């Protein structure tokens, strides 16, 4: 047996999640903190895939300008995720972890291209899979790419780490009586206009019935606990 | 002043030149002024190639970690260099300029691979060439990529834009009687222990008989004056 | 003059099939190519996206005990064949054609490059896109919407069996009425079917004007370009 | 135990259609998967090549006023679609497979690299080659011959409608007999049609042993591996 | 005026060596460059294929008994070096040239793409093809034929050591008879050697006109373009 | 072979000029020379060394027709890079003939012909006991074979770059012109630059200096020398360290 309720998982973060208290880039304490959480999880036996957005890098008036071409912007954003994946990889490897970064667009000798069968193979070998450049196409979000990769690797759980720990009744940072759901249907999310991922991202996850755990990673040990089946955050799953 | 003293030029800038007063990224007003200067040069009949570093993006304790794997850092810098090239391409195109971004490492639909023959014909067609990612090799400096590309395109002049306007025999910011050199031999630079460019890049430039102008972009029209033979900053040329 | 300068038209692929139960019907593709040249010759810039349902067919090819990803690839592959067929058909009529693909294949089809695709269009070349998005779990609709956004299309046209968007069920109901035009939010409220959720959000977010219609008689496309009201027009916040 | 260590089995595309007239008949492909898995289970390192005629069919696709490079390109893709189908059939029965294409198509299958292909066979993986030679104007048989030679196969098997090479048409002239064994030169002199000229020249120049046979009844493959004289064996210099 | 508008000229690599034992003789390669540019200026669209035997030679390189895939790869690489030298010589004389290879090699030589190749030819550039077919076990002649057919050449010219196809060795026998014209079928019937079997079949199945000839003296290539009957013409049926 | 206890260098890169392969001939590869070299490399590996190889292209890119005095240097560097791929292929073949596992990795992509260089993959081949053969230098014109060798050595974490030359080591003065000339056992990177000693071209030497790559300049004068160096023998000249 395994001691995990979930064996193969894709954990998705914002690029800012790396930023800590700074205004750009990566806080080393934070990334190192996160590397430890991740290695703890795989050591418990979990097969771990990581997806990290690029908003800590592709940001500011000059880079993420409203007057920049959108495709141009999305490419810059993709390139940013590659840069974050490289940093995550290094932080992990310094801890003795085995890591493979795969991008949705080919970049020679900096990382490997995503090949579904190979990704799976790295995972079945206990390597951490880090996915960059999302879908490889502009006009698609990091969530889209996370969802795509979770389905392709046959992940049992997509975890999306957010500022808010769960999908609430109604935005807690503006309402102190907001009630977080323990679990929800894909259809109940739509029915009530809850915001969870962008439309396209959510439709993709919904179409394969990807179990979707929304939560806040604002405390050490939270991941392992979730892998041991802890009902932390909100589980989105199933029809209605 | 119609006729050019220099017909095909390669201009090299640090990434932090794009940053302006900020502490990361790109200041849209700075990149606009840069674009304006480049177009001015091109409209006077110069064939212009650009190389811009990545230090405005690959920065901070978490990205340019003081103890990270060097290959990983260099790869990160290379990707930063592509992000800057895309933003340079955008600013130029908004001004009516024709531009082609070529990279030492190919990345589909974001930048073509460098091909010497195609680069040269882009210039003959009046297109501005932007080179990203250096030599494509870690352990090589942006200066090295600049010298290599200059030689490969047969540039008549390699220009390195620095904060300080030329090479000083002291250092004009923290010293009263600093003296600027007008023109120096490659050998005079070394003999006088002057710090102009890393040993490998400097040697490449030297062996290829490439005139090198170190200068500050201190006011509008400097580039154009240099193209008309003006003696701004310092010329490194010849030997002994 | 022209109501739409640059358009992308997406076909299902069985649209190539004709009365046949398989592959392609030569007479129905010549007619198809005839309409396309007509529109370009009228000064329009044309991009084509065709599905692979005519080739990716049957219990053996399209099964359900099949790895979805590999079925998706078989579909992409099958869109590249159709593209080559159309390309051949258009070129025999002296039209200039460039097939570009989400997945690159040497000396069969070009890789997709936004700036290059557009410069082909501007040069009067017909652009055929294959393999959609390049990702499994994504429809031909998504692929078409993406490319049309990428090339700054003025209109995405989507040929279907049924001309226009339903009020009821054109095929057993009798009294039905096609909406002339619609809003993206009107389609979403009334729960009408236009494209799949993902493709449709992608279109909306870029306010891609989309015309759902049926190509029956020779001229329909050309008329639409001169401005008409054939089928349904989905647009606006 | 094995009369052949490493084999390449070549099938035409229509072998897949079965009773239908395009695509793949699921029953017919399944039977094939089983025979292949039996061969590999017996200790044989197996490679396969399947043509595209079952998919690149019809007056619309495989025309005759068409560009030849185009139609060859259409056939090449069709061989990849067949390879993918065969791949999933083999995997649904517990086999390790690797699809390798003469033309690069990322994320759908591997590029053919000879050294890698061999490395695969010796892991017990079955190799499936698509897109033939990668070049137009070359036959599926040429692709099969070239790959059989590159991997150092002991046997190229070619499954066909007729269970061997005959002195005459056995569907039109009973009394026609099957050769048990011909040399390459025997074939050339008797004007016997086996493979197209180029493909046969390729095989002859490397003395590739050739088995022409039919796969009508189950166990043929295993029988051949143990040493049965099924079909016609072509090899040697006259 | 012009009897052939699009041609492919095939040479062996030794043709660039001159009297040397290896590599390239600069005087010899400069004469061939003129000879090529002369054709181009006459209005001919000219493609070139040059073998590698001037480079891939000696017991160390062309090791009679080394892995054949390996030595064919070493051969393909040699053709690329020659292509680069031919290109340099040609451009030095003011010509526009494009080297295309069956094997992609970045910033050295383009991927071969049929439509692009014709377009280059249409714009007045000389097309140099290297690396043959891209497959081991195929000859330089095979790659020449495939290329000539892919680009729609009206003539494939094979420069060889004797000026045509002969009854017997003309260097030992002043008695020898040269054939002006031969059919593809006569060549096979009389057992004359023109190209290897696979290459010959490839050219025959597209009825590619072949001119086997000696580049003995300057101007021969222009003359041929104007209808001169030099060496031997192979064409046609029965 | 020998015990892993005796290894003074675990991962090495050996660099040779292409002409080291020609032997007596004025072109290409002398079968006797290349077979000898494979034996030296196999013996190094059997002693537990992880061996990487870099051979230049001057045995093939030579003569007035190829290495033309007045020719475009870029196209001549390209021709030279292709020549190194050819030499690597021959080396692969000789080595595999003697039962070694080999991988050829090129700085320039050439599909089917050889693998593209990728650092992580190269390290993995080495730790799997395979010989790594690097071809095509840094992948860029205007860079010496020594530069490609230094870069590769640093990328794979070599404990030693060995550079085989005609002269076995670095001398205080030209030996053939100074019966007095003496051969340094070891030098610092700074002593080299200070005395104007010639070890590599400037760019290659700065790459190696900046990573402090240990450099052993030596002559492969008689068989067994490589293996002796691997067990700590003081042969040729060690360049390492600072000040």
């Amino acid at each position: 047996m395994s001691e995990l309720s979930y064996r193969r998982i894709l954990l998705k973060l914002s690029g800012e999640a790396l930023m800590g208290d700074g205004d750009y880039g990566i806080d080393p304490k934070v990334i190192n903190r996160l590397a430890h959480e991740v290695i703890e999880a795989q050591q418990a036996g979990a097969q771990v895939a990581l997806v990290i957005g690029g908003g800590n890098i592709f940001r500011g008036a000059g880079l993420a300008a409203s007057g920049m071409d959108r495709v141009t912007g999305d490419h810059m954003g993709m390139l940013a995720t590659v840069i974050n994946a490289l940093a995550m990889q290094d932080a992990l490897e310094k801890l003795g972890a085995k890591v493979r970064v795969m991008s949705a667009i080919k970049i020679n000798d900096v990382c490997e291209d995503f090949i579904r069968r190979r990704a799976i193979r790295h995972l079945e070998k206990g390597r951490i899979a880090i996915f960059a450049a999302g879908t490889g196409n502009p006009f698609f979000t990091t969530d889209s790419g996370a969802a795509l990769r979770a389905i392709e690797i046959g992940a049992d759980l997509l975890l999306k780490a957010t500022k808010v720990d769960g999908v609430y009744d109604k935005d807690p940072k503006k309402h102190s009586d907001a009630v977080r759901y323990d679990s929800l249907t894909y259809d109940e999310v739509i029915m009530q206009g809850l915001e969870v991922m962008d439309t396209a991202a959510f439709a993709l996850a919904r179409d394969s019935d990807l179990p979707l755990r929304i939560f806040g990673m604002s405390e050490p040990g939270v991941l392992l606990r979730i892998l041991h089946g802890a009902q932390i955050g909100t589980l989105v799953q199933g029809r209605s």
